[PDB]
């Protein structure tokens, strides 16, 4: 008994957290029975476990010396009828045996690690207490509380949940009424950042502010900034961060005085709400937010198995614009399209296979390497199909859609051009040569007013999209010379079965500018796939004519129904004969003033952008410096310009943190990281060094094309240091989860950054000249919290005081430990300190 009472009840003699114990957690005895023979006085080497001489409750004591006796080759176990003196010999024997092996593998570290083995075998330690699980996509969420007397460190008086755009307020907003929900929530994965919190808004703005001048600040060259940026994950953090960001864009930028300012620094949210399109707008259109229902267009009507895809009215109607007439030299809203990205409709498609043809139980995304490597051979081969079971059909009819519609900027996934598996930019989709031609096509042909057509042809139905060429916002407009020679036409249909009879004629209006003119092909579609034409000379063959009234015709000879690899249904593209070979028809912003109170205009010069989404998550390692992808990406900068990129969206630049705990730490994209200022500083990131980042926003700026960083404000992954936090446990909306054992009750998380880091480096660092230079940011009262940031304090490390709380993580609801007689934590705090009865008073 006395020995092993603690050598002195200092916060030294014990391995703590926030001065708590832990079922882990080692100390100083007075004496070490060295090598299991004699009673030597400790020196402060010598650390044993609590577990060896302590337990929580005489049950948990019987399990240990069971358990216990097995590894040590004792042949004996004990069944809960046993007295207590021999639960009492049974760890003093093994307590011996301890040393004994000790002495004999000159080390501690496997008994670190029969210890910790054995804590995984108990309810009260492992992940059981931690249920019933939820939805959150890691299984769950704790919420940290405000006010702690036990964790006074991680009291906050913030941590204001849910206030995402249409919720902002902590009501849902009366105006925006196209999504009924309160439009996001909380929890998300990993570690919360807490944006209700004055002094990590400010921190956010730091970080924004050292993004958007990472040359200046890391290189000290000025050409290699960050133009502009992408708010992830608008729907779970706190929407004050949009008036934040755009307040910064008007005020270091200017984007609020001219298109020309905004359109230099184009920024966009991903948002997936209905509502938040509406709430943007209100907000000024200082970013831009995609067109969901659109993208909705397209995959049902378009991309999904022919049985379940819909009629094709949507492609028109179903979108922020209505593409019937749109003659607008501005467009109500601004907006950006797609039809894939990183994540939307690639990562599902994986996890489809996954959850059908390999592991049924798959949680979330949380998938291994090596399912997802099994995945890809089935996924690949889906691909190359004129079947498809898990991938899209009719890629190229939906870029032709996204690529010649009016009001909107464009946005290709990179994975739509080059393999969403595989090194960077090593090898071509098949449908690479179609989207490259229409990109293509698109300097050249695209501009003007817009309309398009359903028509029930035959037995099925085709859409007509038109572009009446540079000049003409009408079909009645004659426009000029360059007007002739541009616009386009779009033909499409959705059903392999599309039969035109004899008599049918599809009759398309190209515009004023049209009649009696010289029409050839783009893309046909033919047997096996899509014919791309890149000349006019080289399709010479198949010229046709409008007549006196500037109207195509098309009939079953042109159009009928097929099924091959890339197209299921029908896709004919036309455009005028005799554009000079550089002709451009895209425009450049003013610089006049702006006057409607807005920032961002869809007007001809937003519309003549085009976005790149740059990455994929599914990128192989690079296996040499060579295939690093901003290595990659500074070598092709030309083909960018080719294609009329004009805003390059660089995948997030952190490093990624290694933990697997989802697939964005396990295939490394940039998502999940630990340190905000770690752009490839510390190690390379995925895609190169912090130089090779450097010299890639370099390459992309020589070309004139602008850069976006991905600002994360969400989360952060794997935090080092660990702290105690009284948590409890809640749904994605913080909501307390029922039956739950773990409320306002001690938890251990890792909730502290190193204080060594980039972030230690950074943080905070600009606040000073920000307020000098923007005082306005300052005075702004936010809507949530209604108080401006605070700028007093800089982030210099995070703990759990700037964090909602953290996914779930294993580590039970009794793992800080409790006198279960008087139901009281033990503590190590000097003036207060309570240790378990024996350990002191033996
Ligand atoms: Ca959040």
């Amino acid at each position: 008994a006395q020995y092993n009472q603690v050598y002195s009840t200092d916060a030294a003699n014990f391995e703590h957290v926030d001065h708590y114990l832990t079922a882990e957690s080692w100390y100083r005895p007075k004496y070490i029975l060295k090598d299991g023979k004699t009673w030597t006085q400790s020196t402060e080497k010598d650390f044993r476990p609590l577990l060896m001489t302590w337990w929580p409750d005489q049950e948990t004591q019987r399990q240990y010396v069971n358990y216990m006796n097995a590894q040590l080759g004792i042949h004996q176990t004990y069944n809960t009828a046993t007295s207590p003196l021999q639960l009492n010999l049974a760890a003093q024997t093994i307590q011996t045996k301890i040393e004994e092996k000790i002495t004999a593998e000159k080390n501690t570290n496997w008994l670190r690690q029969t210890i910790s083995a054995f804590v995984k075998t108990q309810s009260a330690w492992n992940s059981d207490s931690e249920k019933p699980f939820d939805d959150h996509l890691q299984k769950g969420a704790l919420l940290y509380s405000n006010n702690s007397k036990l964790t006074s460190q991680a009291n906050s008086n913030y941590r204001i949940l849910n206030r995402t755009p249409t919720n902002q307020t902590g009501k849902k907003d009366p105006r925006y009424t196209a999504d009924r929900t309160i439009g996001g929530y909380e929890f998300l994965l990993a570690n919360d950042v807490d944006n209700s919190n004055p002094v990590v808004q400010a921190e956010q703005l730091n970080w924004l502010h050292f993004l958007m001048n990472f040359g200046n600040i890391y290189a000290n060259d000025p050409d290699a900034n960050f133009d502009s940026i992408r708010v992830d994950a608008v729907d779970n953090v706190d929407a004050d961060l949009l008036q934040i960001a755009g307040d910064y864009l008007k005020a270091a930028k200017g984007i609020h005085k001219n298109d020309k300012a905004a359109n230099d620094h184009l920024s966009i949210l991903e948002a997936w709400s209905y509502n938040d399109t509406p709430y943007l707008h209100d907000d000024g259109d200082n970013m831009i937010n995609m067109d969901n229902r659109l993208r909705l267009s397209l995959l049902y009507s378009l991309a999904k198995p022919l049985n379940q895809r819909s009629g094709m009215n949507p492609l028109i109607t179903n979108s922020l614009v209505n593409r019937t007439d749109d003659n607008a030299e501005t467009a109500a809203v601004p907006s950006y399209s797609f039809i894939r990205a990183h994540d939307s409709e690639v990562q599902d498609l994986i996890r489809d296979i996954i959850k059908a043809e390999i592991n049924p139980n798959v949680v979330g995304y949380s998938f291994t390497m090596e399912e997802i490597k099994k995945a890809f051979e089935i996924y690949n081969k889906d691909l190359l199909a004129t079947e498809k079971k898990y991938t899209h059909y009719n890629t190229a009819l939906s870029y032709a859609l996204l690529l010649t519609n009016k009001s909107s900027v464009p946005r290709v996934y990179y994975g739509d051009m080059f393999t969403d598996d595989g090194q960077y930019m090593a090898h071509k989709t098949i449908n690479y040569e179609a989207i490259e031609t229409l990109l293509k096509a698109r300097i050249k042909y695209v501009s003007g007013g817009q309309a398009m057509r359903n028509q029930q042809v035959g037995n099925s139905e085709i859409i007509t999209s038109v572009r009446y060429g540079k000049g003409a916002l009408k079909a009645t407009d004659t426009g000029d010379r360059i007007t002739r020679t541009s616009g386009v036409v779009v033909i499409e249909g959705n059903n392999p079965s599309l039969r035109l009879k004899a008599s049918d004629r599809v009759v398309v209006n190209m515009g004023a500018a049209h009649k009696n003119q010289a029409y050839r092909p783009l893309l046909l579609t033919t047997d096996n796939g899509i014919k791309a034409y890149h000349s006019d000379q080289e399709a010479a063959g198949l010229v046709r004519y409008t007549n006196d009234r500037g109207e195509l015709i098309f009939t079953a000879a042109d159009i009928k129904g097929y099924a091959n690899p890339q197209v299921s249904g029908y896709l004919g593209v036309w455009v005028p004969v005799g554009a000079a070979a550089d002709q451009d028809v895209r425009v450049a912003a003013s610089t006049a003033p702006s006057t409607d109170g807005k920032s961002v205009h869809q007007n001809a010069a937003l519309d003549s952008r085009v976005m790149f989404e740059g990455f994929s998550n599914f990128q192989a390692f690079a296996t040499k410096k060579e295939e690093y992808t901003n290595v990659v990406i500074a070598k092709n900068v030309d083909k960018f310009a080719e294609w009329g990129v004009t805003d390059f969206e660089m995948a997030p630049q952190y490093v990624s943190s290694t933990d697997g705990s989802f697939l964005d730490s396990v295939i490394q994209n940039g998502y999940a990281f630990t340190d905000r200022y770690d752009l490839g500083i510390s190690k390379p990131n995925k895609y190169g060094t912090a130089d090779d980042l450097v010299k890639a926003i370099k390459a992309l700026h020589s070309k004139g094309i602008k850069v976006m960083a991905d600002w994360v404000p969400d989360q952060m992954y794997a935090l080092p240091e660990k702290e105690v936090v009284t948590a409890t446990r809640v749904d994605k909306y913080g909501t307390p989860v029922a039956g739950s054992q773990i409320k306002n009750t001690l938890y251990v998380v890792d909730g502290k950054s190193s204080g060594k880091d980039q972030q230690a480096k950074y943080g905070g660092a600009f606040l000073e000249e920000l307020q000098a230079k923007y005082p306005e940011l300052f005075a702004r009262k936010q809507i949530s919290t209604g108080v401006p940031m605070d700028p007093s304090v800089k982030i210099k490390q995070w703990s759990a005081k700037y964090f909602n709380g953290t996914n779930i993580l294993g580590r039970g609801a009794g793992y800080v430990l409790k006198d279960q007689a008087t139901n009281t934590y033990f503590s190590l705090v000097s003036d207060n300190t309570f240790l378990p009865k024996s350990l002191v008073n033996p």
